[PDB]
């Protein structure tokens, strides 16, 4: 029991010791919109392409969700390694996995909400830009509007990542309490 308490203290000490992707996704969405505009310029003035443009936002949201899921998987692997490190309590180690999964689901839901607001804002900006559009000037106006949208997406990524880090810290504290 004394050895287990020492191991728990060491784990607590280790825990005490130890946004750009969203911007890249927004830039990719802007590039896709520019490619669609160029295709519409090769043809003439397609509204179906404008309707399809909104799907690039969903693609970018899916990419962000994939990044978040990869981070969650890495956190789970780290938790498994920590459980393997020293054999003090196996049931307590198993218990916190559900809490970690719930925290990851909450982070994913927050990402969905904030990124959906950002995607709706980007769609509104694109609709405003569409409202015959001399092409190069339209591309520059899109480069400004989607720039504001990319800044909003980066802010959403930063805030949601801070919230996810806080949730992970809370889960680690709960695991430490269970070990105690």
């Amino acid at each position: 029991q004394n050895t287990l308490l020492k191991e728990a203290q060491d784990e607590i000490s280790n825990s005490i010791a130890k946004i750009d992707n969203l911007v890249l996704l927004l830039a990719k969405k802007l590039k896709e919109r520019l490619i669609d505009e160029f295709k519409y310029l090769k043809n003439n003035a397609q509204k179906l392409n404008l309707s399809r443009i909104l799907n690039i936002v969903d693609i970018t949201t899916k990419d962000g969700i994939n990044d978040i899921l990869r981070e969650i998987k890495f956190e789970n692997i780290k938790k498994i390694e920590e459980l393997k490190t020293n054999l003090s309590l196996k049931y307590d180690f198993l218990k916190d996995d559900f809490d970690n999964g719930f925290e990851g689901f909450k982070d994913g839901i927050s990402k969905n909400i904030d990124s959906i607001f950002q995607s709706e804002k980007f769609a509104l900006l694109r609709l405003k830009i569409e409202k015959n559009l001399k092409s190069d000037l339209y591309e520059l106006e899109t480069n400004l509007d989607t720039v504001i949208f990319d800044t909003f997406k980066e802010f959403k990524m930063s805030e949601i990542l801070n919230s996810l880090n806080i949730n992970g810290a809370f889960f680690e504290f709960l695991n430490d309490k269970l070990k105690h």
